[PDB]
């Protein structure tokens, strides 16, 4: 009969700070109850009307988060294997949700930033192999399936067969190899054999593969209207939806006889969308991961660059086009030599023979008053005015100064500031997301997406037909031992601080004056 | 003598000098056979590159060049992020523009040239405009297929190039130069600046500790130059075929003990005059004062 | 900072109050003339300038809804732009 959890839930719902901390320190099952307290307080703080009381609830939820961090830090510092059984324990509080899922739902990013939690996610990622095996041994065992039964891959953190092919690293590695073979087949169809009359054998293999990828995205979109709200929420579910919609528009346009070239180009832009998927597939990796995350935070500085450049590119381009007006005055021709010459001049392509009379041969080539010169090039105009050409050379010099020295070196300065400012928060965000990415590979039907139709048939058939108790007591008493040592050391550190020594001296001198008088 | 072979296999530059000599033996052995002259002629060229990169390890002893050579190998994870993001973007751009204006020379190494090797040189300022832009090419009925075609200039650019939707090829050039030359290069400078200012202090601490064993290596070497070093190896082969004062140490150690005692007395005075131990001693004096009243 | 931390609407009526001291000059104009740059750096003052900038719409309406309503004047009378501050 331990009713301490009823008084904990009572003190959390009425927002009593000192009550809820005391009721935490007396009850058991402490790591899960601190994550449950942090979750419940943040849910009720978003639902709060008064601003001061929502601020009060977010301060208390931050206190419970730091206590679960400090307690699990000491439980991990004693024994790694036993603390691993402490996090991964089924349904400690309020339904089947482990401590990692309570840390995920509460947005407790300081709990995932520990070295103990990241070590347990590394052990979970490698399955039932050892987490120190190098990646080349994983590659040699992957491309040689009989080489599993040797002394390269040490196990224990037809049995070794499902110890190799059951780990999340080999579901990842099989997914990457199958996705690169999809791109290699896509490129072979698009660059070598794309017949105008009838689709060949290799293109029908491509259409079959894209049907398997479509059924995979409906399986992650259904396996029901709130689930569609969740699939519409992400940006990369929308991007894989975007790749498949451009694919259907390309194949549907190709099959009509009057629209061959339109589908021929829509599939090329579709190839770019499928290859940018690979930036999201490798966010699970330990070295490439966090750096891919920081790239999307560097895009407000690129947009300042494009703003300042487009103001300056219009100013330079229309001025030099007006100064030496040419004789080919088509609309796309002048849009070429207004926007597209100066954009390539900031990358080192400076055409001097198109806009400088000293490099051109003169002549009476126009039908108008004035002196004219004949440029070289099929797009540079046909005759160019010679009046005030030193001003065109000065506008080139000023353009190269402002574009290549101000804007490029200032952009390097802004990228350096933004990077050193957001780098720490991007590490904290990546570790918290690293749990749910691993859980995605562990929850996937482990069969490669060219051959994944087998598992979708089996799930279609199933859709047509519709610790021990003493081990938990030993575990929780072990946790309560370390909770008491944590709280005693916290009390000794507060008592030996300098300000409470100053309080205790002040009260002793005050009672000394009470003894004299 | 087998544990010494474990030590020689342990280092990376003992392995590299082993690597230079193994490529040398493969080059000389291939040269002497009559049917393999050109193979040894090229293996010795790559071997020349491996011998010249030794000079980066010889000058880690130097006082100015030393620590900076050490920091260079710690900057290689950011180069590998650059090569990852670039290869994703280089395949995306190259296969799209090759598909959009399909050419008529469709050899395998020819299309691998103009898929991987054109865009890699476009990030260094080599932008060939007359090979992929219909406004700069002369048109003509140069193919044997339905559609409008144009004839590029260059022996590797294809022979006929499709004119359909060429404004999309010009837009893919503009987007490529934006992502490659502005994002990836300026972001790489930002990551090198962060990594450098983060690992610079630990690389100084590592270099000073290694600076002892490098000096000891030159002091332990037979001092005769490696063109003429056969003399010292003959002399060591002959030798292999045939098989302070006490009062000065007492004065030294008593001098050390004098400075040990002054060090410990100053450490005790600094701890005693600190503010927290003054606060302890006042607290205990007031407590014994209450014991004297009561 | 504390008057804003209690109630946002009532502190908005506190800054924007006509002629509190020495002629018609509100607290924002006294902060402007004094060069009090630490007073404008608050999150309360910048939130009230965001509400003043958007007029009598809501300050959370995205810019594309403003563009669609600008280039389609009959599209004002729909449920895109929520009014009352
Ligand atoms: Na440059």
């Amino acid at each position: 009969q331990a009713p301490w959890s009823d008084l904990l839930i009572w003190a959390l719902l009425l927002n009593r700070a000192q009550m809820a901390i005391y009721f935490w320190e007396k009850g058991s099952n402490s790591v899960a109850s601190a994550l449950g307290a942090c979750l419940l307080l943040r849910v009720m703080a978003r639902l709060e009307s008064e601003a001061e009381e929502a601020a009060r609830r977010k301060d208390l939820a931050a206190t419970f988060e730091s206590m679960s961090v400090d307690l699990f830090g000491e439980c991990y510092h004693n024994s790694e294997e036993r603390a691993a059984r402490l996090l991964l324990r089924r349904c400690p509080l309020w339904g089947e949700a482990t401590c990692l899922q309570l840390a995920m739902q509460a947005d407790a990013r300081a709990f995932f930033a520990q070295d103990g939690v990241q070590s347990l996610l590394t052990q979970k990622w490698w399955g039932e192999m050892d987490s120190t095996t190098p990646i080349w041994a994983l590659l040699l065992a992957f491309f040689c399936p009989p080489l599993i039964y040797t002394n390269l891959i040490v196990f224990r953190k037809s049995k070794r067969w499902s110890d190799f092919w059951g780990a999340p690293v080999t579901a990842f590695l099989g997914n990457v190899v199958s996705y690169l073979l999809f791109l290699l087949l896509f490129a072979h169809v698009l660059l070598v054999d794309f017949q105008p009359t009838k689709p060949s054998v290799s293109e029908l293999l491509l259409y079959f593969w894209a049907f398997t990828l479509l059924c995979e995205e409906l399986r992650q979109g259904l396996g029901l209207r709130h689930r569609l709200h969740l699939y519409l929420s992400d940006t990369w579910n929308q991007c894989d939806l975007l790749a498949l919609t451009c694919f259907l528009l390309g194949v549907g346009c190709r099959l009509t006889p009057g629209l061959f070239d339109l589908g021929r180009t829509v599939l090329c832009l579709d190839f770019m969308i499928f290859t940018l998927r690979l930036l999201h597939i490798f966010t699970v990796n330990k070295q490439l991961g966090p750096k891919i995350v920081i790239v999307s935070k560097m895009m407000k500085d690129v947009f300042f660059f494009l703003f300042f450049l487009c103001v300056w590119l219009v100013a330079y381009g229309v001025a030099t086009e007006g100064i030496l007006r040419p004789q080919d005055r088509s609309l796309p021709s002048i849009l070429r030599r207004v926007f597209y010459r100066p954009y390539l001049q900031i990358f080192g392509q400076i055409p001097q023979e198109e806009m400088d009379v000293a490099l051109m041969i003169p002549g009476n080539c126009s039908m108008e008053r004035g002196s004219w010169a004949h440029p070289e090039g099929p797009v540079a105009g046909s005759c160019v005015s010679q009046y005030a050409n030193w001003l065109v050379v000065l506008l080139l010099i000023v353009f190269l100064l402002v574009a290549n020295i101000l804007l490029l070196n200032l952009l390097i300065a802004m990228f350096s500031y933004t990077f050193s400012k957001v780098h720490g928060n991007s590490d904290l965000y990546w570790k918290a997301q690293r749990y749910s990415l691993i859980r995605e590979f562990h929850s996937r039907p482990a069969l490669a997406p060219p051959l994944i139709i087998i598992s979708h048939v089996r799930l279609l058939i199933k859709w047509l037909r519709r610790l021990s108790k003493e081990a938990e007591r030993k575990l929780l008493t072990w946790e309560s031992v370390h909770k008491e040592n944590f709280l005693l050391a916290q009390a000794r550190d507060k008592r030996d601080s300098d300000s409470e020594r100053l309080k205790r001296t002040s009260q002793k001198v005050d009672t000394a004056l009470k003894q004299l008088g």
